[PDB]
């Protein structure tokens, strides 16, 4: 996993957040670095900010109980910045993974 | 087929080749650079790939359309950027040529 994600404008960007351990995962919250983006619940599955409706997907099943990675669909310029996943872990562990999201605009055509 | 494909440097690029009426069946779909051959989606014989491109070309996850001659080019580099053509041999005599451009984007230096 790389800490910086760069995508072309309008394509979908994966925000990877997978945990190495010895404890299993409870909830993985996703946010921009102050305002909620999504929630991958252990018991309850995926919850998404209405502001991000239809824009948040998980990876295709069968899947990992400890992969908290999400896909942000159809990237725009407004989307770029840094993002934190907060992983509530057992027993008291908290892991926050921050990554930077880069959205690239193509240059003018030659043709 | 989409006429311009844009990708980030180091990424995989989908190179679309969809064939458009009734009784036509697609046989072979060849892929090349303008002059170097890249691959061949053969009806009997399956995917064949140029030596210059080992490990970098896949078909799309199945089930896929017999009239979809699209491939995946793994790991985009600057050299890939350029023009690409797909040629669709169809039953009985139908032929379709799709040309498209590949744009490979380099990220600017970080601010943060």
């Amino acid at each position: 996993t790389s800490d910086v994600v760069t995508v072309v404008l309008g394509q979908d960007a994966k925000l990877p957040c997978f945990y190495r351990g010895d404890e299993q995962v409870g909830q993985v919250a996703w946010a921009r670095v102050a305002q909620e983006l999504a929630l991958l619940h252990s018991k309850y599955g995926l919850h998404v900010s209405p502001a991000y409706e239809g824009r948040v997907e998980q990876p295709p099943p069968p899947r990992n109980p400890l992969d908290g990675s999400v896909l942000l669909r159809n990237a725009v310029q407004a989307d770029e910045g840094e993002y934190e996943c907060r992983v509530s872990t057992f027993p008291a562990g908290s892991f926050q993974a921050r990554l930077r999201l880069r959205v690239l605009v193509p240059p003018l055509p030659s043709l």
